[PDB]
DNA sequence: CCTTAAGAGAGTCATAGTTACTCCCGCCGTTTACCCGCG
DNA sequence: GGCATTTGGCTAT
RNA sequence: GGUGGACGGGCCACCCUUAACCCGGAAAAGGAACAUGUGUUCGGAAAAUAGCC
DNA sequence: CGCGGGTAAACGGCGGGAGTAACTATGACTCTCTTAAGGTAGCCAAATGCC
């Protein structure tokens, strides 16, 4: 098993090869080194105390008490995992936390009264076969004459009156016959069909089409259109389709462009594999590494169907070209009726790039093979665009030559056992892009038109997920604390958009209210598209969509929703849902997963046969294997959970959830005994670190890719879920050992460094306890004001103000800086009024909501480093500089070597003598290759004259790059000039630059950043050193002018601006000048960087080759 | 060719907050089970 | 005319 | 003590042919699958609606 | 049989005091410190929208 390494132990021998290495954390760092793969751990001798860190059971060796296992022994001990307790509520509170089922079990064992004594000491000594007989015989002698005769004396030893009292037991003036249980049929929702004529006027859009069309041809407005096709349709020509087609057929072959051809520019050996895994990252990393991320971190490089392809053709031809019989949705209806104003103001050019620029750049083509990229190369100005989408707006018409889309199939589960079915495929449907981004203008248009209703926060504004949550969250959590009955249930369309048929969405536009000019363009967007699949290399025959919504089309969410908003609609309208105060909601909805929420069993029985009557009308169904429930009804005390009978969905047995149990929602794992089941966030973390730490992606793309690529996937979880400080903590303590590991940087390297944004010097990793703090009191600020009122309501009852309260000073904010939570929200638009003003909305970017931070935690975590005297020395100067912390974020050219060694040198934890000796009294720091008393960089740099020709060097060629800039820039370059003023002195100025009249003299010197003042000082000392040469300089050159700036150089890579003024004088543009800063600031951490090698190997190196 | 100084985080255990209940006490209100008048 | 302005990820479905 | 295991720290194998390896500040196919020893591939594969950082 | 009206005691439903297991959050302290090579060139971070 796992080899064990017991402490306190000064030298300690390595388990496997029995070396006495040094002290345990030498011993660790032994065992990473030649046993990689071999599990060790360290114990606590005294106390047998496990922990696969050294450090920890050294730290905790000091804090033990001899053998402290004794377990804490008590008469109550729990019966499964046997722990003892000194109490009855004490065992009753431990199987609750750990064991929520056998608690809830008790609860209902609590709540089921079972004392078979509830009668009040008046029972008498009547028979139970009397009362039976005479029960049959009262049924027998109902008010009927003669109806006492045997009830008198059969009865032995009884009294009529004596059967009075019975009687009055059960059934008072009789007995008790007994008749209970509700009905069945209380839906009644399949009557009274509306459709008679055209939900709006049949050419109300057309009448106002025409009168535009008319009012442009007489003033010649800018309304793009083809004339002919427009004049043929207002003609009523018979063939327009035509027509409209070969006018489109040439726009589109405009489109249609030659697009460019791809410029995309023994004997056994494993070493083939490795060097062959290594070139695929490192390609991925150079080219898209969105793919390199997703193989790294979630392990799957991709998956495709292996299923045959006859079989794919066969179920997708039985699927979407296989019809489903419809017959309306009957008194369900949608909200409200649909503005048709919505569809004036015909599309106009800047409308279309406003679409095309909130679509996503990197689509991949349709069939078509246009792109968007290609899209704005032939239309940059979308004037060709706008005619064609006009066209096809005004005649109603979708040409079929652009209907032609392709196919493919998605994993949508991660278990490949599970993916051999075909059941867990995914049908995409790209068509042509043109047809993607009219279908997205079309969509805008409708979703402004047709509203939907509220509950359904899929696919609009309104930030979805976060919201359904919280709400969810806080609805469960104000069940349990106020003791009120809850019902929850989880539903999820089987086969959402591949399920909703043509005539259902046709029908839902209709008496809605959509024009019948709008209804005729969806109704074509949607008829003859061709999506031939394909799969790997084969594709097959066509096959017609003619059942289904495409999942790709832009409308397609819309639809869907437009769709089941019937469904959430009677739903509400019901009043069976949470009576959450004078409201109640009664059903949380993100696209197709909806949840619905009840009072009581029955409630949510009412509800369930709302849905599964839409689904029987609408033709989706519901399955019972991805639905959810759960009920909590109240105790006295507390709350038991599932002690009605179990739901019956569709006459099937709904998956109870059991405590304990978590089924996911939206990414959560709900948990009806915790609200949500706290998340595996320390084991997901560990596994992507370890996966990111074994592949080919040398240290600083290893940190590239966690920074950009892994620390979201756990932000999304972390904020969604309420995270506490310390779990946080905890993940950054490990994500930090981990990058520290990753860098080789020394344990204790400041936070600061490690936490600081790269432009400001640090690495630039995020801090989950200082970052996911400000997300979720941004998130709680989002819900507080969110647009549904039914969402305010319900989360402003539950006091979440003092919650985003304790976020906000948690967070680091200011007390007095919190924000009234029901205060407005700044809007921003990233366009000026006046140009704000001056178009429609239809063209407007959407507004963007900006809701504050607590503070910015990045700025916190800079000056906590600047704060530290020896790893923050001098680091103000890279403060919120551009230029000389470019090398952090753009450093090809520096080898691996090189930028990790630049990082320690930066966070100024570069392993010297004064560095190995810091704040331990009794280890030497004095300078190793010299006298000096400190061996700190500053020395190590600027003052050991062990490198003094290493420096020179350095110095020696930053000049020669100013020289060559100078050079470039047509000047003419004297290079250390001997000069000697009035004094007879010998003072050189590293370069005299003549162009035209004037002369230039410019020092070079690089100083160690530490204080503010010092670049300052040396361009002074520069300024106050060369001038008595004036004269001189003259004589050299007959220039007429004569300047004296220097032109310092941080030594950590530092630019200082004097140097900008430097190149300013010399006639640089601005662009050029920012390029050769960021030249030099690299340039000269590298020579640095050389330095410091000399440095090392002098000494160390002469050593070991001479000793 | 240029500088003075020199912990900092990792880590555990102790103790207090606090979450979401558990236990018990006791009182007031509801239920149960006959009684009486009774046409 | 450069200038300037911006380039990235993730989650849900 | 010398070589081999791409290179370095090990650790192994041979005494030149080379079975397996761990870690790395090193590592851009002597692999896998086609095409008959020599070429290719060895996909950037994947769409949409919203939100969040 | 049906018709009401009275009935009054466990007990259960609830207000509230008293605990409490086990997280969660700081506070008070201690422990840690030599991983592994040598050279050379030093570059890639640009593309793109508007102007
Ligand atoms: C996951 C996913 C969903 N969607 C859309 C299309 C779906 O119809 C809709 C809901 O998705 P799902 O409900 O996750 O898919 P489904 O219900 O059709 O699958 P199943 O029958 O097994 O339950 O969201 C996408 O467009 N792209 C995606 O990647
Ligand atoms: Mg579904
Ligand atoms: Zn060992
Ligand atoms: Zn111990
Ligand atoms: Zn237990
Ligand atoms: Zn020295």
């Amino acid at each position: 098993q796992k080899t064990i390494i017991q402490l306190p132990n000064d030298n300690p021998a390595c388990p496997f090869c029995g070396d006495h290495v040094g002290k345990p954390s030498a011993l660790n760092v032994h065992l990473k080194r030649n046993h990689g793969g071999r599990e060790v751990e360290f114990q606590c001798s005294m106390c047998n105390k496990a922990d696969p860190k050294a450090h920890s059971i050294l730290c905790h060796i000091p804090k033990c008490k001899g053998k402290v296992t004794e377990e804490p022994t008590g008469d109550w001990a729990c019966e499964t995992c046997n722990k003892q307790f000194n109490t009855k509520s004490g065992l009753s509170q431990h199987k609750r936390i750990a064991h929520p089922a056998i608690r809830n079990q008790e609860r209902i064992a609590a709540s089921q009264p079972k004392p078979n004594s509830q009668r009040g000491k008046h029972n008498s000594c009547w028979t139970v076969e009397e009362e039976q007989l005479l029960a049959a015989f009262n049924n027998m002698f109902w008010g009927k004459k003669n109806i006492n005769i045997l009830i008198s004396d059969h009865i032995h030893m009884k009294t009529a009156k004596q059967i009075s009292e019975k009687r009055r037991l059960l059934g008072l003036n009789k007995n008790a016959t007994v008749t209970t249980t509700n009905p069945l049929p209380v839906s009644s929702t399949c009557h009274l069909k509306i459709r008679t004529d055209s939900p709006n006027t049949t050419t109300g859009l057309k009448d106002t089409y025409m009168c535009k069309i008319n009012e442009n041809i007489v003033n010649q407005g800018q309304i793009k259109f083809d004339s002919e096709v427009i004049s043929a349709w207002m003609a009523g020509d018979s063939n327009i389709r035509s027509l409209v087609e070969s006018t489109s057929l040439d726009i589109l072959s405009t489109f249609l462009m030659e697009t460019p051809k791809p410029r995309k520019k023994k004997w056994m050996e494993k070493r083939a594999v490795k060097k062959g895994f290594y070139k695929r990252y490192q390609h991925l990393f150079e080219t898209d590494r969105c793919k390199l991320a997703s193989i790294i971190l979630d392990g799957t490089e991709r998956l495709q169907c292996q299923i045959p392809l006859t079989e794919i053709l066969e179920t997708y031809k039985s699927k979407w070209e296989t019809l489903t019989p419809f017959e309306g949705l009957g008194q369900f209806k949608s909200h409200a009726v649909a503005d048709n104003t919505a569809f004036e103001i015909l599309l106009s050019a800047k409308e279309i790039m406003k679409n095309i620029k909130e679509m996503n750049k990197n689509s991949a083509p349709g069939p078509d093979k246009v792109s968007l990229r290609d899209l704005l190369l032939a239309d940059p100005e979308c004037n060709a665009l706008e005619k064609l989408f006009n066209t096809w707006l005004i005649t109603g018409i979708i040409p079929n030559s652009i209907k032609e889309c392709r196919s493919l199939l998605i994993p949508k589960t991660a278990d490949p056992e599970a993916l051999k079915e075909l059941g867990n495929w995914r049908p995409l449907t790209i068509g042509s892009i043109v047809l993607r981004l009219f279908s997205r203008i079309i969509t805008n248009r409708l979703a402004k038109a047709c509203p939907i209703n509220a509950r359904q926060r899929g696919f609009i504004a309104t930030p979805g997920c976060s919201e359904n949550l919280k709400i969810l969250h806080t609805i469960v959590k104000q069940a349990k604390t106020s003791k009120k009955s809850l019902g929850v249930v989880f539903v999820d369309i089987a086969k959402a958009f591949d399920s909703v048929s043509h005539d259902h969405i046709m029908w839902v536009l209709q008496e809605r209210g959509l024009d019948q000019h709008i209804v005729n363009i969806i109704e074509d967007s949607y008829k003859k598209i061709h999506t031939r699949m394909e799969v790997g290399t084969e594709r097959t025959p066509p096959i017609e969509i003619k059942v289904g919504v495409k999942q790709g089309d832009p409308m397609s969410p819309l639809l869907f929703n437009l769709a089941i908003d019937p469904l959430i609609t009677a739903l509400e309208k019901a009043n069976t849902g949470f009576s959450y105060g004078k409201n109640k909601i009664t059903s949380l909805a993100f696209a197709d997963d909806l949840v619905m929420l009840s009072d009581t069993w029955e409630g949510m029985n009412k509800n369930i046969q709302i849905l599964e009557t839409f689904c029987n009308l609408s033709g989706l169904k519901v399955q019972a294997k991805k639905c959810y429930g759960f009920f909590l009804s109240p105790t006295h005390d507390s709350y038991t959970i599932n002690k009605c009978d179990a739901w019956k969905i569709d006459k099937d047995s709904l998956n109870m959830i059991q405590p304990g149990e978590s089924e996911k929602y939206l990414g959560l794992k709900v948990d009806p005994w915790i609200g949500f089941s706290k998340p595996v966030l320390a084991e997901k973390l560990t596994i992507w670190l370890k996966r990111l730490t074994e592949a080919p992606l040398k240290p600083s793309q290893k940190l590239t890719m966690l920074n950009i690529y892994t620390i979201p996937r756990i932000i999304y979880l972390a904020d969604h879920t309420d995270t506490k400080k310390t779990l946080l903590s905890s993940l950054d303590d490990n994500i930090r050992t981990v990058v520290k590991g990753w860098l080789h940087l020394p344990p204790d390297t400041c936070n600061g460094f490690i936490y600081t944004k790269t432009r400001d010097g640090g690495l630039g990793v995020t801090r989950l306890a200082s970052l996911i703090p400000s997300i979720q009191a941004r998130r709680l600020h989002r819900i507080a004001t969110s647009e549904d009122e039914t969402i305010r309501n319900i989360a402003m009852a539950n006091n979440i103000e003092e919650e985003f309260q304790n976020l906000w000073v948690t967070a680091g904010g200011k007390k007095e800086e919190i924000p009234r939570i029901t205060d407005p929200v700044s809007i921003d638009y990233r366009l000026p009024r006046r140009i704000l003003e001056l178009l429609n909305e239809w063209e407007k970017p959407a507004p963007k909501k900006m809701y504050p931070i607590p503070c910015n935690w990045r700025e916190a975590e800079m000056a906590h480093w600047k704060n530290l005297p020896c790893q923050g020395s001098g680091i103000e100067h890279f403060d919120n500089d551009t230029i000389s912390n470019d090398w952090l974020q753009f450093h090809r050219g520096f080898s691996e070597r090189q930028f990790l060694m630049g990082l320690k040198i930066r966070a100024n934890v570069y392993p010297t003598r004064e560095y190995q000796g810091r704040g331990r009294t009794n280890k030497n720091v004095n300078c190793r290759n010299c006298t000096a008393s400190y061996e700190s960089l500053s020395h190590i740099l600027g003052q050991c004259p062990a490198v003094q020709g290493a420096r020179i060097r350095r110095h020696n060629k930053l000049c020669s790059m100013l020289k060559r800039e100078a050079k470039e820039l047509k000047w003419v370059v004297y290079e250390e000039p001997h000069l000697h003023t009035t004094e007879k002195e010998l003072r050189k100025p590293d370069l005299i630059f003549v162009k035209e009249e004037m002369a230039l003299v410019v020092d070079v010197t690089v100083r160690f950043e530490y204080k503010e003042k010092v670049f300052e000082d040396a361009a002074a000392e520069k300024v106050r050193h060369y001038k008595d040469l004036t004269s001189q300089i003259k004589e050299l050159t007959g220039a007429k002018e004569i300047e004296y700036f220097g032109f310092p150089l941080g030594a950590r890579g530092k630019w200082p601006e004097i140097n900008e003024k430097v190149l300013t004088a010399l006639g640089m543009p601005d662009y050029q000048q920012k390029r050769t800063a960021k030249r030099f600031s690299k340039r000269t951490l590298l020579y640095s960087i050389d330095v410091i090698n000399t440095f090392e190997n002098i000494g160390k190196n002469n050593k070991n080759n001479v000793p």
